[PDB]
């Protein structure tokens, strides 16, 4: 005849599919607490040791999965930990539902112990943010939050004061929508104006095809288009992956975490079809200030304009749009700017493979990386944490479709490495899972390793200790008139770090040393997890954004200066190909 | 002629005096950074390793000297952790200051990479909460906020576009107010209601004076009046110490974090004279609620009659007040209340004295904090984390005026631990310094272990390992219908995390073990920080709020297994001293 | 035994001595206002025609009287109309109780009818901020919001579910804390500091006294003080009327809505003892650029120094520091800076009583109030609107301590006039009480002219009908390029509209038809309200902040014209009273 409250709060998730959620107890959240324990055998609860990991495997598990994530932090402190992860799921634009402990209704408003009013903490990041003050009434706000976090692709924030869950309703009268789910319907693109775009994209000089997430599902079309058309093909730095790497028309990604190719090509382009892409350096980059013509292609009518003022727009989706050009396009010959691209494709793809195949020395990141190469699985997902390792694991993990990669993109938030590889384990108990992160955001998330332990997740975690917060290192030297501060800091043996917490490690700090422990790792993550801790030199990777290779652009010294510190003496100009092929820069 | 806007910000800064700020940096701060790096002889920046421990540290800091905390984070994720130190700060009304990076004002709402409208974000928290948008009133921005936080005792927090501190200002125009500043007005006592209070506290039958940390410059007094009145004294949590704990009439505090004859002196009451006391749990444990007359000082018009109804209510000073009262009284001879109170006294401390002088087995937290006690200075300060150490520690410590203790008093934020005896350290280098954390708490933000190792601050660090987060464990027992869930994990030996960092440190787990490893920690921490992780049983310390000890009140078998849990066989329930002394229950 | 919720709420507010309140009635409103309409013998519930006019009414209440002002408006649209009223509390820092509807708690949260999360909407003007979500709870959460805007000078704000009201709760347990309401006792003035302060005051040349509402209790002590040691006054606008305007060495107020011997004086003065004084175009008109030594005395430490470098800053209240200032200093005989300032405010009020004394021809504001003057009781309240009539007000009513004058001091919302007068006339039956507004304000507010008739509120009105924004007319004339805009309107007849609510009204537009009307006017108001409508010029009054008289700092060319325009042709630059004493400028 009745139901706890809180039972048909947990019954509501279930309905929804949710399958694990993450969060840490309290006086104030009990009453979920004890709703869970009695569902244990259909929903699984994991406890953190941070609520903030709590919150950023949410979110995790929405960015892989595209199900709602779904973390909880007690009242005041628990809650407020979940922030990072949090304002990670508004950016990343994935949903995620976070439930916040409440003293009793009895009780609040009385200013009694981590008593406040706490729906003003969660208005900013939260699409749907609400104090729940009935139990009957109780399901149907979940339900409301779930479908809107859905639907508005976003974090929906539940406020529920301690005494409602453990409150009897009647039993009939609760339902979940879960049933009624749909995804949003996927726009078509105007005939029209997809024959006036492809007539615009054969009749420019230098094309190129720029694409981002949105175009998740068109790695094919991408990249016969490319292949087709004989149009160079540049993504966000999110979207690689979606074509292979080895694909020998792809740029890579431009401005820092980039690549040489993507960034000199893009200067040089008259014509860019812009596809599924919300790049937000567009503007402050200058990106597209020599762009002749700029196409674009997005779901959302928020985005059409938005980083360049348009010359053909389609409200439609990538795919469907992509395979529409494809349709009425046949074989084109090659071209001066085909092959020049090609050409510098090919000089940096060499550069990068002359760091990675070096076999005795101080151990850089660049070797540290080839060695992940060599032990990853063709489907292997990578949980990447925020500073260098960015730039570093775009120039060299070798992906394609089968892979996933993970990172806080637009937040930027560190110490996501960790709680993304719990919930990529999770989610992909049969894959491989890599941890990469640097050892400023390793500390951060260092508690979480024993997590991992707890729940017995096969992550390999590797660590990349240079002793300094590197990518802003690098900005102080771009900008700083003063002496560095607050970037170069004291060791942390992250193989003792996880020797605490019962983790097999290693730690390495020379190149002749990787293949042994990495191989070791490949076997221990069959079972359990493990960490390799890479002591790596402060060398700073090549900036993409600050070449100097170019005599017509750069004094020799300066070029000189910029070969040796990069050991780069064997990369040319794009102006050195482009002039090869009768093409002026 | 000119100066740059961030270099008259640190100019500010110093005026004001402080001395030391926290922080991670990142290109959105690099200009702020740019002028620290210049002042680095007169400002000293502390580089954390998580920013929620910079902004607790900040926080302690207040809490320790009365003087604004500083602290900062870069933009969108760096400010947003440091959202558990300024809720904290908040809540235990001290003042900080919170610097935010966010991106330059060319950048500003472009939707850019880590851009994002950040005003709303602080909104709740702070007293004082605005982005800046001039170069030239930069200075006075920052002079404001904190003019702001110490008047309004909490937190202000300036957003700052990372171009401004690098553009020049004129150097003759900018200010501080820091040479205006005073302290509020010290309001005195109205004489008429002081007779008047002071005649009903002594036509009492059964008196207690009940102080906070309100009280905190009157401990003479309050000693001075229940001496000379024969009136017991009891106190929040946060004031144990202002009074000895030596002292034979001090009950100790209600609640949970609480001594039993508190609890069971408050129950029989008459009259409270409440002082300087803010006491969260007065109307949901209701305390007050047989209490026939209530008195009340206090120094803010917002706390008269806050608690309960007041008899007398005097808006003044509290030690002003009661020295008042103790110029106009006269020494009273003993009553039966007066000795009941005493032997219910000598009767609990008996009990926590047969707790820790066990001299082996299985360690227990009892043992581990009489370890402590013999090994402090009688100057020294205690960094609380929070859990069940703020219950064993209130019980345990033996603290005079001459100690500092903090903790996260109201907003009662886990990890504290650490960053509070950060600040202590950097605020008294002489003085001997503790962190006193569980787990769970010690978990968080052991990260910034490396910080005391940075900067070579020699605290105490001692983790009481129960692989519970117990508090919660507790509560779900006493609550919950299911099984326990979310409150027992897996260990962490955070002796291998203090090697991991560079710290010195044991591991102990029988109390046996603690005389030496004690006194070598003593020893080392004349120079460098030191870890002791005591391994601890999962017996739940007596819980002060559920005492089954009275015949008249509880079954002789629930008696029995309270006893018998608590190795309480020699507690005797207040009534039995009541009853000695000729007073019913 | 029992008791309804709404019925104690009602009796916590009769406890605090709240006479009257303002709001409209709603669904969402309805158990408050059931409760209200049972105890219509002990508060008076006043039905406005829009919610603004409530909230600026229950601000207004406690700017006159000090005690807290009382509102309501129905969810939703009831609610967000309070808003100008609100900000109004807020700026001017006065107490404010808000209450609003909201639908019960079985359907918030459900998306029905006029239901939304209404807790955001009044985080940012409120300094307490809640949602009541139980009945037994209810009456403290009202005491408390009552308590903190008395202590923090401002807006407390609750939200009601509709329920909550009609819900029985214990008779015996709720209270008020209004009887330990209190104001505190100070000590003396700071010794030293008052001694140091009045010797720089002394040593000056050219020094000025300047006087905000914090002095509102030292009108005595400013003009001995002025006549003994031969110091001119000024004021802020709000503080006119502290010392009677007919004070031969009262200069009047600064900037725009001030008086030409103020500014003149202001940009000379050597040494300015700020007192009670937050005057906001401080810094932005550069007021002390000149200025020499700054003195301050200021009850809020938030104050020291904020406005200008200060040299001295006494934290103190206004009347006991300035008489201890007295109480130390004897007569000094007349100076040159005395006595030129004494010559130019004679000059001043010729130029003034000139306007003034018209009698005949085409109507300007001058001689409406000249008219008002005329029939003005010696304790008469004034509710003045925003616009022009700031200025024109602030030059032409003879003000003493007896009377008192309101406006919206630094949110400056328009449509204040009204319901400023309302409230003045309900605390107040037996004053005189003027509403004096410019048309567009007048506009804004109009219907509220009804709530005069129902309650028969006898306040006079006078409206400024210029068919213009004149105050932002000016403005444009002032900076902007293109032609005027949105600044000249069509004409509303202020007669017909009284005609239309019931009221008794006149429309003049010669100076010769004024005696008549406003006798009339006087002798209606001594029952019922009434209403002049002043048809007049669009003559600019004179621009105080753009003097053109000094020869020495103006063409020739720009003097003459500024004397035509502004019939200034007998006044003289205070440059020419100071070359009269023995001074340069
Ligand atoms: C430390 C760090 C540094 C970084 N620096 C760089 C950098 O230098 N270079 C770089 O490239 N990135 C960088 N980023 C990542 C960066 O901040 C952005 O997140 C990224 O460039 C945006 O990628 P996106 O447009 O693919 O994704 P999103 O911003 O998520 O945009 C996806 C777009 O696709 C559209 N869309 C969705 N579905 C469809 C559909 N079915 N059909 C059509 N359109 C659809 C959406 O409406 C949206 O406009 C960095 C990240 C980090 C952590
Ligand atoms: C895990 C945990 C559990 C806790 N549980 C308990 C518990 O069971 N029991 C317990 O007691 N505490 C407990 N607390 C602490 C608790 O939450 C409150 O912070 C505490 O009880 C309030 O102490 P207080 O009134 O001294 O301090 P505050 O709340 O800071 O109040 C100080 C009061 O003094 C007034 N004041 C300031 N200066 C003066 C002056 N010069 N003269 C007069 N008045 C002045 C202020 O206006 C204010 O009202 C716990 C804390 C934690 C972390
Ligand atoms: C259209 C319009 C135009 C305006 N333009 C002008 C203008 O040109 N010129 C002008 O002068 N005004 C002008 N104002 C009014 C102006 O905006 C400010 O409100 C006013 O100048 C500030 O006056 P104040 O300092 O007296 O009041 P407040 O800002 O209320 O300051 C009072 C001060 O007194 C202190 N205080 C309070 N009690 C005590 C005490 N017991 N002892 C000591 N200190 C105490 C307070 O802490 C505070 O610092 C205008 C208003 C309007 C509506
Ligand atoms: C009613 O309040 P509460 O829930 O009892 C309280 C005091 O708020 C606590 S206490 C607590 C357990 C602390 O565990 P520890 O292992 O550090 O200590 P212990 O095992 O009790 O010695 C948690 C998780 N929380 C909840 C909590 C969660 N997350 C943060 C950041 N802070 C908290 N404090
Ligand atoms: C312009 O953006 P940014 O400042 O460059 C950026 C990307 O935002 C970064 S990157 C970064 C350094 C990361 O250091 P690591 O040691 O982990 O990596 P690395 O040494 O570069 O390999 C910091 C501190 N921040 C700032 C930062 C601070 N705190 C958090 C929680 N996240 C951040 N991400
Ligand atoms: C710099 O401040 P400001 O813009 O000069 C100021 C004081 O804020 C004014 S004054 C003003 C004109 C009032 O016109 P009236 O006809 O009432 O008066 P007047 O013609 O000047 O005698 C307006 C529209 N505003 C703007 C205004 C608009 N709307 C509201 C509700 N209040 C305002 N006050
Ligand atoms: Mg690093
Ligand atoms: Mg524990
Ligand atoms: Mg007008
Ligand atoms: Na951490
Ligand atoms: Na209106």
């Amino acid at each position: 005849t009745n139901i706890l409250a809180g039972a048909a709060v947990i019954k509501v998730l279930e309905a929804w599919g949710v399958d694990h959620l993450y969060g840490i107890p309290g006086g104030s959240i009990n009453s979920i607490m004890d709703a869970l324990s009695a569902e244990r055998d259909r929903i699984h609860y994991i406890q953190v040791r941070h609520e903030e990991v709590g919150a950023m495997a949410a979110a995790a598990d929405a960015k892989l999965t595209g199900k709602i994530g779904v973390c909880f932090g007690s009242a005041g402190p628990g809650g407020t930990h979940l922030m990072n992860g949090l304002y990670d799921a508004r950016e990343d634009h994935v949903p995620v539902l976070a439930l916040i402990g409440q003293f009793g209704t009895t009780g609040m408003n009385m200013d009694t112990f981590q008593e406040m009013n706490e729906n003003p903490i969660y208005a900013d990041v939260a699409d749907y943010n609400v104090t729940a003050v009935n139990a009957a009434t109780l399901p149907h706000v979940i339900d409301e939050a779930i479908r809107r976090a859905y639907a508005h692709q976003g974090v929906a924030v539940v406020q529920i004061p301690v005494d409602l869950p453990w409150q009897q309703i009647p039993a009939e009268d609760w339902y979940a929508s879960a049933n009624s789910y749909q995804t949003p319907l996927l726009p078509e693109p105007d005939v029209q104006a997809v024959t006036r775009l492809t007539q615009t994209l054969l009749a420019a000089e230098r094309p190129l095809i720029y694409y981002g997430i949105g175009a998740r599902k068109a790695g094919k079309e991408l990249e016969q288009l490319s292949k087709t058309l004989k149009i160079p093909l540049m993504s966000t730095y999110p979207a690689k992956g979606i074509v292979a790497d080895r694909y020998p028309a792809y740029l890579g990604s431009a401005n820092r975490v980039a690549q040489k190719p993507a960034n000199e090509a893009l200067a040089q382009a008259d014509v860019v079809l812009f596809v599924g892409n919300n790049y937000p350096f567009a503007e402050v980059s200058k990106a597209f200030k020599n762009t002749r013509y700029f196409l674009q292609i997005d779901i959302d009518p928020a985005k059409l304009g938005k980083r360049h003022k348009t010359d053909i727009a389609v409200l439609a989706d990538a795919q469907k749009t992509l395979a529409a050009i494809l349709a009425q396009v046949s074989e084109r010959e090659s071209t001066p700017w085909w092959q020049a691209n090609l050409a510098n494709v090919k000089n940096w793809r060499a550069y990068l493979a002359s760091l990675e195949d070096k076999q005795e020395g101080p151990l850089q990141a660049y070797q540290v990386l080839r060695a992940v190469n060599k032990i990853a699985e063709p489907d292997a997902i990578y949980s990447i944490d925020v500073g260098d390792i960015n730039l570093n694991a775009n120039r060299h993990l070798k992906l394609t479709p089968s892979n996933r990669h993970i990172t806080s993109n637009l937040f930027a938030t560190m110490g996501v490495g960790i709680p993304g590889a719990i919930a990529a384990k999770l989610n992909y108990p049969e894959r491989q899972v890599f941890n990469l992160a640097g050892d400023g955001g390793a500390s951060m998330t260092m508690q979480d390793l024993a997590t991992q332990v707890q729940y017995h997740l096969p992550v390999i975690n590797v660590v990349f200790t240079n002793c300094q917060y590197g990518w802003i290192k690098d900005e102080q030297e771009d900008t700083n008139q003063n002496d560095f501060i607050g970037v170069e800091f004291n060791d942390i043996d992250f193989s003792k770090i996880a020797d605490g917490v019962h983790m097999q490690a290693f730690r390495v700090n020379k190149i002749e040393q990787l293949p042994d422990v990495f191989e070791q790792a490949k076997a221990i993550a069959q079972h359990e997890p493990v960490l390799i801790d890479a002591v790596i030199t402060g060398d700073r990777p090549l900036p993409a954004e600050k070449l100097r290779l170019d005599s017509a652009m750069s004094s020799a010294a300066d070029i000189e200066a910029f070969k040796q510190r990069y050991e780069a003496q064997d990369l040319q100009p794009l102006s050195t190909y482009l002039k090869q092929f009768g093409l002026d820069d």
